[PDB]
């Protein structure tokens, strides 16, 4: 559960969550050099996300917004699929102001002022990713519920879990990979996942578990990959994938 800001934004965190923020920010700060893509490097910086206490909204919106026009807007822990993506829509990442506890460090499903703030935002101050982002948002309307579990299934690996071939080697994006000291590692060293050339409708048939290691990752040359594929009609490379068959998990 979340705090509820002030006047002006402002939250009144004490010691012990700003202590967790730390012990997370410290752990994945040196993981980091040879595993996430420079635009992630960067955006961090371009953030000013310190390495102490849990960072304060406005500024931190302030910063992105000058990069990109996006900002970051408070909400509660438990919000809805539709909630999540008519922010996005109007440009705004959600970011519940509450963190993981002591216990729950390592894993975590419900998703924390970290896993947005550290693994999300730092990917929006790269121009061609915030706007592939903010269209994938806009066009998740002009589609009905019964669509969305397979744009939620593009969404997870590409913004969540997807990697980039670079020509310094595999890095990585997804916000979901560079949240977690566990998948960072795994994401681009194991020779244990799967790793398919990005492709619209091959990851439409791909299924998916959340709480787990992911066995299959996706592989994008250029951010102007997601970019061409949305400014194209999903729908068309949605259906075929419905008509050629969902593949079988490599997962159990």
């Amino acid at each position: 559960v979340a705090h509820v800001p002030d006047a002006q934004g402002l939250v009144d965190y004490s010691a012990q969550e700003n202590r967790i923020w730390n012990i997370l920010f410290e752990r994945q700060l040196k993981l980091l050099p040879g595993r996430a893509c420079d635009e992630f490097l960067s955006g961090l910086q371009t953030l000013g996300l310190n390495s102490s206490t849990i960072p304060q909204l406005p500024e931190v919106s302030e910063r992105l917004k000058a990069k990109t026009g996006w900002q970051v807007a408070p909400v509660a822990a438990l919000i809805s699929a539709r909630e999540f993506f008519e922010l996005l829509a109007e440009k705004y990442f959600p970011a519940a102001t509450f963190i993981r506890s002591e216990e729950e460090l390592d894993y975590v499903q419900e998703p924390d002022i970290f896993h947005e703030l550290f693994g999300h935002c730092p990917m929006l101050t790269d121009r061609v990713y915030a706007e592939f982002v903010h269209d994938y948002a806009c066009k998740v309307l002009t589609f009905p519920e019964q669509d969305w579990p397979l744009l939620q299934r593009m969404f997870w690996f590409t913004v969540e879990f997807g990697l980039i071939k670079t020509p310094k080697g595999l890095r990585a994006y997804g916000g979901g990979i560079l949240s977690s000291i566990s998948e960072t590692v795994y994401c681009v060293e194991s020779d244990i996942p799967v790793r398919i050339l990005f492709d619209p409708v091959v990851a439409f048939r791909m299924p998916y578990r959340i709480d787990q290691l992911q066995p299959v990752y996706f592989v994008i040359d250029s951010y102007q990959n997601l970019y061409d594929f949305v400014l194209s009609d999903m729908g068309k490379f949605m259906d075929r994938a419905r008509e050629l068959g969902e593949l079988p998990p490599y997962f159990d």
